[PDB]
């Protein structure tokens, strides 16, 4: 098969589809759509939305996959990276809605003029991102093993990076000093996930 | 009168309208485009391309403004920032087509995946953005002021200064050390134009 990744923001919600399939091990391409390009591309696309993925067989037999989040759910499910339990599946899930909240918060600010995304990272930097910072901080905390759920590498795992990664995008300095479980977490992902680590050094 | 700016990217061909008019001590408003909704916006955009400027005058008519640098020459030449004389014209176009070439070098790296704008990056990084960067440098020599062109501000000034960010963008030391009349030209320009160094320490 042939997994094309269809997607348009750089550091978007595509992120969480490839750091599963770079994780397990499984190639893929990236097609970027420019935004001059969309217009044209966009009918093409079923359902209208980026990201989307294409999956290509060996006899040019086309799905499409859509839902960024629903699509890493699937590769991470067939790859043993939604917990092997499923009271494992629910603390995997349990984070993963903490996650969408804080992207949830930080999406307020994107596409926006200077002014106004001056103004809506003011207000959830003093609100809703530091409150679901500590509940994320708290959730690692009753893992079971080095990582967000249990020892292994889980979508969990991924999802949190990327938002942290956002925060980052935000402000710099929001992390320094402080949630150290966040910190440790991306040092135990780094050393448990070789193949996630050269692929955060390399996008860099 | 009232000037809308209407654009996409946070830092692209839109800059010169809006540093142009900052300049001028000219108010706007800015209208950012989403990627999602450009598909219904670009036919109401006469041209169907971005960035654009809407002008809505005291009685609600229109008059749309296209071509970016277009834009800003023309708002520029109402505010005395195209050159005095002709001679000094002719060098601020002189230093604005050597800063075209730039921003030609530097659109190659723009929406594309993170392995090939690495890859073009690493080419006009050591090609012509080294080669352009001194031709630059030398037409800084020949003004006849401490700016670009004479002694107060032309659009060249503020090209440069987009460029420029461009550069840092696809390397942050890429001028560290290197090119002083560069440097000195930022110092300058802020030093010139205060609503210029306020929208830029705004902005960041």
């Amino acid at each position: 098969d042939h997994i094309k990744v269809i997607y348009f923001n750089g550091r978007g919600r595509a992120e969480s589809i490839r750091m599963t399939l770079v994780a397990a091990g499984v190639n893929y391409e990236d097609e970027r759509i420019s935004f001059q390009d969309w217009p044209k591309i966009k009918p093409t696309i079923p359902g209208g939305r980026l990201p989307a993925v294409k999956i290509t067989d060996n006899h040019g037999h086309v799905k499409w996959m859509l839902e960024s989040l629903a699509i890493a759910r699937y590769m991470a499910k067939k790859h043993h990276m939604m917990g092997e339990t499923d009271e494992e599946y629910y603390n995997v899930e349990k984070l993963i809605g903490q996650v969408e909240d804080l992207e949830h918060e930080y999406h307020k600010t994107l596409m926006k003029p200077e002014e106004e995304k001056q103004k809506i990272t003011k207000e959830i930097l003093n609100g809703k991102v530091p409150v679901l910072l500590d509940i994320i901080c708290e959730s690692l905390k009753a893992s079971t093993g080095k990582l967000a759920v249990g020892d292994k590498v889980t979508l969990a795992d991924l999802v949190l990076i990327a938002v942290i990664d956002h925060v980052t995008d935000l402000d710099k300095e929001f992390l320094t000093g402080k949630y150290p479980e966040i910190h440790k977490h991306r040092e135990n992902l780094l050393a448990s996930s070789p193949r996630l680590a050269k692929y955060l050094s390399d996008r860099a």
